[PDB]
Formats: structure tokens, C-alpha cells, sequence
């Protein structure tokens, strides 16, 4: 089997990307945050706290045929961002762009913090990295990936992001008329439960390309890219103005600026960020200083290639039996 699914960005800045999502029957339509750095499918429901559901649309499993509660499963989690949510857990069928998945755990909120609240736009998450990460107590759950690869043409999902524009992901099989180029395959660990990988170093513009290991984690639910303190000084020092602000938290820039591109590499491959892609806009309404797209990731613990690296990229989550990651160029 394979599935193919449209994603969109939420706002004019691509902070997030949903993708619609069936959940039981019949259908209830979710517009689901992919996630590769978490592992829970958690949505907001007939369950959730009324206060903390402002217009998002919300799963009711006592309207599915095939829901079934799970019987004493409870499911807490936290965020890099400091969100989090909560609830109990049903089993139903769960469809991704044609390709479904039955006795799919579906984690039903109970409560939501405010960031999720106010954002309208994603009605819940499903969660893309190894179900090792679930938080489902006492048993485990599997994600929907995971429960989805035997069935699978070939086990994988691959991301194409949108740069202020749809992109997809497919399920089981790789599009070779999404790319250009050759897709380059590099190492994962799993040992954190991330699809985490050495990039091979970077370059800033058209300046020379340093090579060094940076390591870090594939994660389609961070909206920015995250490097090593050095790495981002040397990038924002080609930046008239730029300045990393401790009252913002981070660097920002004068709205006024023309952006250097961020390369990366993926092995003996590169991946090119277009400036614009770094630029996320006034730090608030009507402001000339706006928030950059690369970010100090000291004191996260990791690096994380995010939507503005990934979005540059078509990016291939190998499932195989010893998994890989691989990047090529669009």
C-alpha cells in the first residue's frame, strides 16, 4: 500500500504545516501537525477542557462505529517549546492520503496548554519519530508509521515542505519526479529516539564550505533550524545589523536585509537554504527588526534541522530494518 497526503503551512511564515487526517467511522477530518520529532497521535476531542478549545476541530469517538476506549491508557507529554497536553486513548481507524491503518492509537486531550489554544489551526499532532517516544502508560503505543510499514510498498515516508506553499508526504513509496539530483542516504541513530544524523558541515552565502560534524535531529515539528552557537554567529555576522537579542530570545535582523543562503551537508551533498527562507517576519506587528531562521540551539541539548532546512529539501525517513535518513535537492 502507499498514501499520499497535501500539507499546508498554517500562516504567511510556515511556522507549522497540517495535513488532513480520517479518524474513524465515519470519517472526522483533523488537520494533524506531522511530526518526526515526537511520537504520540493525540487530537483535540469531545474530551477537551471546553475553555482550552477555541476553533479547532475535534475528534468525538462516541460518533465512531470503530472507536474503542483503551482500556486504563493515559498519555501526558511535553514539549521543546514548553507546550504540553493530556488525556485518555481510543483505538479506531486512521487514514493518511488513502492509506489506512486500523487499531490506530488515537490520544484523546483531556487538557491542552494555552499554545495550543490559540492556535486554531491544528486541531492535534501525529507524531513521525520512533514509537520508542510514545507516552501511552502503561502499554506503549505504536505510531502510525510504524503500524503502517508491513503493509507498506516500501517502509518509508518522505517530507517535501513548502516554502510558503503545499508540499506533501507519501507513505511507502519515493517520488522521483519530486526531486532533482540524486538522493543521498546518511546514518541514523535511534538511541535517542529521534531521527538523528551527522550533518557533514555547512557554508554561510557564497563563502567556502567548513567541514565539521554537526548532530543533530530531522524534526518536521520545529518550525526553525537550530545549530551550534558558533555556526550561527558566523551566519549572522554577514547580516548588516543582525543581533542576537536576550528580550526577544534570539537574533534578529533589520527587516531591511537581504539574506545569505545556509548550506549544509548531507555527506559529500548539499543542501542549499535560500535567505528567504530565513526570514520569519517582524518580531511584532509593524516592527523593522525581524526574528531569524537560524537559532542558537544551546541549551536545547540539540541540534534540530528543522522546516527551514527540511523545506529546502526532499527528505527520505528509511524505515528498513536499520534505519537512514536521505536528502536531495528540488
Amino acid at each position: 500500500s502507499t498514501g499520499s497526503a497535501t500539507t499546508t503551512p498554517i500562516d504567511s511564515l510556515d511556522d507549522a504545516y497540517i495535513t488532513p487526517v480520517q479518524i474513524g467511522t465515519p470519517a472526522q477530518t483533523l488537520n494533524l501537525d506531522f511530526d518526526t520529532g515526537s511520537s504520540d497521535l493525540w487530537v483535540f476531542s469531545s474530551e477537551t477542557t471546553a475553555s482550552e478549545v477555541d476553533g479547532q476541530t475535534i475528534y468525538t469517538p462516541s460518533k465512531s462505529t470503530t472507536a474503542k476506549l483503551l482500556s486504563g491508557a493515559t498519555w501526558s507529554i511535553s514539549y521543546g517549546d514548553g507546550s504540553s497536553s493530556s488525556g485518555d486513548v481510543y483505538t479506531d481507524t486512521v487514514s493518511v492520503g488513502g492509506l489506512t491503518v486500523t487499531g490506530q492509537a488515537v490520544e484523546s486531550a483531556k487538557k491542552v496548554s494555552s499554545s495550543f489554544t490559540e492556535d486554531s489551526t491544528i486541531d492535534g499532532l501525529l507524531g513521525l519519530a520512533f514509537s520508542t517516544l510514545n507516552t501511552v502508560s502503561p502499554t506503549q503505543q505504536k505510531t502510525f508509521f510504524d503500524n503502517a510499514k508491513a503493509s507498506l510498498d516500501s517502509p518509508v515516508f518522505t517530507a517535501d515542505l513548502g516554502y510558503h506553499a503545499p508540499g506533501t508526504y507519501n507513505f511507502g513509496f519515493i517520488d522521483t519526479t519530486a526531486y532533482t539530483g540524486s538522493i543521498t542516504y546518511t546514518a541514523v541513530s535511534t538511541k535517542q529516539g529521534f531521527w538523528e544524523w551527522t550533518s557533514t558541515g555547512y557554508a554561510v552565502g557564497s563563502g567556502t564550505f567548513k567541514s565539521t560534524s554537526i548532530d543533530g535531529i530531522a524534526d518536521t515539528g520545529t518550525t526553525l533550524l537550530y545549530l551550534p552557537a558558533t555556526v550561527v554567529s558566523a551566519y549572522w555576522a554577514q547580516v548588516s545589523g543582525a543581533k542576537s537579542s536576550s528580550s526577544v530570545g534570539g537574533y534578529v535582523f533589520p527587516c531591511s536585509a537581504t539574506l545569505p543562503s545556509f548550506t549544509f551537508g548531507v555527506g559529500s551533498a548539499r543542501i542549499v537554504i535560500p535567505g528567504d527562507y530565513i526570514d520569519f517576519g517582524p518580531i511584532s506587528t509593524g516592527s523593522s527588526s525581524c526574528f531569524g531562521g537560524i537559532q542558537s540551539s544551546a541549551g536545547i541539548g540539540i541540534n534540530i534541522f528543522g522546516d527551514v532546512a527540511l523545506k529546502a529539501a526532499f527528505v527520505v525517513f528509511n524505515g528498513a530494518t536499520t534505519p537512514t535518513l536521505g536528502f536531495a535537492s528540488k
